[PDB]
């Protein structure tokens, strides 16, 4: 309509100037004798989420400009859709209140609480805004989220719908901020709380590997439940290695990871390991998405070089430049790996993590963008008819 | 259009979220020894024009809503029109650079260019966006609002149209603005130019009453150019007395104060010429504004009480709720006079200027809300037809 346009403009101008004066009290009010860290390691959860909202308007745009239409794909209603600005107005939202309580966080501007229950408040309001019982506040779309939640967490219980599948593999993709939500859990109960700001922050009791491969768990066990819903072994079990693959190199991460701060002699074997099996994921991974998750490379493609035999974006450099940032992004961990062990800062994993982070939500922008529109075209997963 | 309003959205949160930190910076970083009012005497002229052009906007909405058509009378084009989102959106973007100039005057942010230069720079950007030569940032409206201008200020040459009357108007209601922007010329050529931040603040060289008065005398002048153009002295020469009356009361208030200031025993009868003339000229531009360029107290208005025959705003209550406010805010001299003349402190007098200057825009928003309704339901003024 207009009214979400123009919030649509309100909370992007409040959250494009929230953001200037951020940068400007980080750079200048940054005395901070004590350590940051356990401050932009508790935030880079809701900027990740904030990121793959807006990211999401702009995905429900392409599609619903390019043709590829989402409202049959994605089970939802053909009327009473959700457009894109809704989408834009509340990632602006969510994006406000992450600013506040960042800015909350740097300037103390209440002198009775301590400069800790920040984080907890925002996390507290993003998860009372989506269990609110009313009948406010995108009811209907936000109890659809909470009935998908629900039948994708419980995955080996029901049957794979389209929309499923979808959010199990966007929660593959933000595993980040899991891994961020149970180490805020652990902080809060293991920091003293007294008047400011370890076990974790490392995989030493495993809760991180659990944490992290806990939605390659979820779209293992779904597609798991699909093989054994139909009877067809292509695309189900091929499907389940390349969630496999993240399990082992979860696994020999925090193996290596423990060793070396034991050092134990066992640490280079665990790191070659992990090496190679993160080389087999991304490989395993990149040709997936090349092959059937876009459908590309096809073999009767006519004048289209390297594409399907049919394609619904206009500009044909969209689809090349999508390959060479799918082909970047992932294979990004050998610069994480290299620079983490060549001998710099002590502190530098985080950094390039938070760096990185942001940049595999973009692929999974970017995967979803071209996902839509090859199961509009192809009908890759069995999904209907 | 929906970039429009996605732009009003846009500019009104960045101004929304830099008045408060406006607002923060002035409570907490006021250290300030020197004296800030050579600050906020320059920066009133610039937020009494955003907000007479924000009270615009609603008028416009006001009146394409109710029924009453602006595009005749103003003698505009029935197409290419400047709906309120537009007129909302610029005000909205001279708010955002006034906001910026000001901080800017509150944290020096470069350190090279004394804190006088951001005044400076702002009102030349106001000035330099409106005599923009290209052929972009509204060239038709903007250059009908120059045409309006050049025929308004050279007013005793031009035969005399609404557009011509209603901007003597408002200019007849934002003298402060006119004082704003001759205090800064006089400030900036009696200034030391060194590294921050008297002769005017007063009407000493009598400057001031000819600034003060210019409005008036646009008025009186075209009003007598109407009078020759026809041959009517009902609704001219008694509505030039209106702006003789503010001639007469600047005369007697500059020079009250000049007396006061040199302690003259001349002071107390100038004094009480002020009141009685200031008295004499509120009475009568009262009594002209709910008689005839409202229309309200009909010898026939039926069932209304005390309005016209026909209304065209739903509410009844609006009208009553508008005599109040056009009693209240007109008159409201008394408590400024009082106030200033009953022993407070000595920086005082601008406070309750710069207290009162908005409401009188205010004023000004309603006069013109329930003007042009009038001047199409009746035909008050013979413009046409």
């Amino acid at each position: 309509p207009a009214w979400t346009t123009f919030r649509v403009g309100l909370f992007c101008g409040i959250f494009i100037v929230l953001n200037i004066t951020l940068v400007l009290a980080a750079v200048f009010k940054l005395e901070t004798d004590r350590s940051i860290w356990p401050l932009i390691r508790i935030y880079r959860g809701g900027f990740l989420l904030i990121e793959f909202l807006f990211l999401l308007g702009i995905n429900t745009y392409g599609w619903r400009q390019a043709g590829v239409n989402h409202v049959l794909i994605f089970e939802l209603n053909p009327r009473s859709n959700l457009s894109h600005q809704h989408l834009f107005e509340i990632a602006g939202f969510l994006g406000i209140l992450w600013c506040l309580s960042l800015l909350a966080c740097f300037f103390a501007p209440i002198s009775v609480i301590p400069t800790y229950v920040y984080p907890l408040a925002l996390y507290g309001f993003m998860v009372f805004f989506l269990i609110n019982p009313t009948k406010t506040f995108y009811y209907k779309s936000r109890f659809w989220l909470l009935k998908l939640l629900f039948r994708v967490f419980t995955a080996p219980f029901h049957k794979v719908g389209f929309a499923d599948f979808w959010l199990a593999d966007q929660l593959n993709s933000l595993s980040v901020i899991l891994m961020d939500l149970e180490y805020m859990i652990c902080f809060y109960s293991l920091e003293l709380k007294w008047d400011e700001s370890g076990i974790c922050h490392k995989y030493t009791y495993g809760v991180r590997a659990i944490v992290q491969c806990i939605p390659a768990w979820l779209r293992f066990i779904q597609c798991l439940r699909r093989y054994r819903d139909t009877k067809r072994a292509f695309p189900h079990l091929v499907n389940a290695g390349k969630y496999s693959t993240t399990f082992f190199m979860v696994t020999f991460a925090a193996l290596y990871s423990t060793h070396k701060e034991r050092g134990h002699s066992d640490t280079m074997v665990f790191f070659y390991l992990w090496i190679v099996f993160y080389i087999i994921s991304s490989c395993y991974t990149l040709i997936w998405d090349l092959k059937m998750d876009w459908g590309l490379f096809d073999k009767n493609a006519g004048e289209n070089t390297f594409l399907r035999e049919e394609i619904v974006y206009p500009q044909k450099a969209y689809y090349y430049c999508a390959i060479i940032e799918d082909v970047i992004l992932l294979f990004a961990w050998t610069i994480q790996i290299s620079i983490t062990s060549t001998t710099l800062l002590p502190h530098s994993g985080d950094i390039i993590a938070t760096v990185f982070a942001p940049l595999e939500v973009f692929r999974r922008f970017v995967w979803n963008f071209f996902r839509l529109e090859n199961e509009h075209l192809n009908n890759c997963g069995e999904f209907r008819a």
